[PDB]
């Protein structure tokens, strides 16, 4: 017989205010999640209030995050997030190492780390975010589900990897009401 | 006001054959000197044979070595050298104080100590590939000369460095040449 196991850490709302409020350079690296819940809005509000108390924030978008090329940034131009704090994989891969907090949003083959980490993958070499390379990763999606690729995904269970489980929109909408109270 | 002296030693063939034969673990870094040589070809064999003489031999692949975005890997790998032994500088850096040779091939910016001990360089605070620190380090160029940054390299002063000078694929053929022949 045989078995192997998986640990991952899940926060409430409240510890990720915490981390939100305690960062000072922060990445959002959206993805398919995103879209399908129609999170752009709150999401760029939120950005707005952080950016405004100082803090830095900015998108990663990889090439091929949701379903259609730069879908992403369509939806967040929608919201009315400034173009300036869009960056594309290629501008924004580097800043991972120093940056304090990365915020996943129904991200999940576009940060797997598996690409890298896992010979034998079949998404093994193709070019991801490299979020785990940050101090905190704070990862919303639904549960510990696949993506696209149906594979599973490495930073799930990385020590500074944390899960915030919820729909995308409920979820920002959470946390930008919690940080409007601030 | 000071004036420092510093030497430098040059080798040949037979002596770094000695400090290989003598060494039970090996780092190679390559750098953009390798490749406009040509020299992957002979070092791929002549790692294949160290590593079946029970030497454990790896590469260190600085973020960018070479001209181009993983060039190194790609031309190591064309050369035939297992994957599993080309490592990143992140994942090997840690492990040049426990090395006991580094063979530097056709590297310069990326293995300059400058970085770490000249506050005033051009490179200072840049990430290098740690070799001074290992026990003992070939430099295999055709000269004293500068690289990419147009910087010294104080390595090449170390009293743990020693040069091996002249054209990287030579040099490395005439190595492997020998190695075999023994
Ligand atoms: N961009 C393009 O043009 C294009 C074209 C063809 C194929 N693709 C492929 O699509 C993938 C896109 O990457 P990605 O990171 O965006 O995608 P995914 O890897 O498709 O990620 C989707 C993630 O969002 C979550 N999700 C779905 N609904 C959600 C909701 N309502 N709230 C919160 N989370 C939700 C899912 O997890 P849960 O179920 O746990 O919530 C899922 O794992 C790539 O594999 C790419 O190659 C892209
Ligand atoms: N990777 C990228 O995509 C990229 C892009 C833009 C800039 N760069 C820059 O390029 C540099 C790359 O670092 P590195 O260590 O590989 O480079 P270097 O520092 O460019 O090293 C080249 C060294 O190899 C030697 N060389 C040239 N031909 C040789 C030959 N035939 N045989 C033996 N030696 C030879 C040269 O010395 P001799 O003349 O004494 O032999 C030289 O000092 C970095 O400063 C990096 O920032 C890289």
């Amino acid at each position: 017989p045989m078995e192997i196991s998986g640990t991952h850490t899940e926060i409430n709302l409240d510890n990720a205010i915490d981390m939100i409020r305690e960062a000072n350079s922060i990445i959002i690296t959206p993805g398919y999640g995103l879209c399908a819940a129609k999170a752009q809005y709150p999401i760029a509000d939120l950005v707005k209030m952080l950016t405004e108390q100082g803090k830095k924030v900015r998108f990663g978008i990889h090439p091929v995050a949701g379903r259609m090329p730069g879908q992403l940034n369509v939806l967040l131009a929608e919201a009315g997030v400034p173009y300036d704090i869009v960056l594309e994989m290629d501008e924004i891969n580097h800043d991972f190492p120093d940056t304090d907090l990365v915020l996943v949003i129904g991200a999940n083959d576009t940060v797997n780390s598996a690409a890298q980490e896992d010979p034998n993958s079949i998404i093994a070499g193709m070019p991801v975010l490299e979020v785990w390379k940050s101090k905190q990763v704070i990862v919303m999606k639904r549960s510990l589900g696949v993506g696209y690729a149906a594979v599973d995904n490495p930073i799930f269970y990385k020590p500074n990897t944390a899960m915030l489980l919820g729909d995308a929109k409920k979820t920002c909408d959470a946390l930008q009401a919690k940080v409007r109270e601030s």
